[PDB]
């Protein structure tokens, strides 16, 4: 697909079993999604955003689904105002930009 | 160009006759620079993101050359940690995410 920019660049995820929409963001390093239940152990990150720092749990080796795309790596929650996908893992989509 | 994402995206912008770095930001809604002096008017707005809001200034009808290509749009100015391109003038460049 190519995604133009005039609306956000929303698609539907695959997590857990459940459906979610979020963001496809350039400019996040990571994958912030809002509070949900996920397997296994976390760790705990800080990450910097707009309006200052935030506490997430991160959570390794994830299944998840991406505009129909399979991806497994890191997923951080918290309390993110929108649920992103961050560069960790459009690269795994083959993402890229283009102009 | 294709700009893959295995690393941030950025790149270099002219603004107010000044050079600055700058993230091309697909979850941006709009353009986002830190603080510097632009002509004309303004008025302000909050913003928000992860960590919460800031307040910035709003300025209208700005001239930005992002990597070589010329757009003008709204530039909101404030204490963000990171000069953001955001849609509103990544459309007039015609970027588009590709996978
Ligand atoms: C959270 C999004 C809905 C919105 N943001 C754009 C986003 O791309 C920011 C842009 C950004 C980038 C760096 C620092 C602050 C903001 N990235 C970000 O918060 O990423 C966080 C998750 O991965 C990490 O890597 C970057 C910081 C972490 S935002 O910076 O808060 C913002 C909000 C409104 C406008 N007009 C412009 C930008
Ligand atoms: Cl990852
Ligand atoms: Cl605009
Ligand atoms: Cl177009
Ligand atoms: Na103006």
């Amino acid at each position: 697909p190519q995604i133009t920019l005039w609306k956000r660049p929303l698609v539907t995820i695959k997590i857990g079993g459940q459906l979610k929409e979020a963001l496809l963001d350039t400019g996040a390093d990571d994958t912030v999604i809002e509070e949900m239940s996920l397997p296994g152990r976390w760790k705990p990150k800080m990450i910097g955003g707009i309006g200052g720092f935030i506490k997430v749990r991160q959570y390794d080796q994830i299944i998840i689904e991406i505009a129909g795309h399979k991806a497994i790596g890191t997923v951080l929650v918290g309390p993110t105002p929108v649920n992103v996908i961050g560069r960790n893992l459009l690269t795994q989509i083959g993402a890229t930009l283009n102009f």
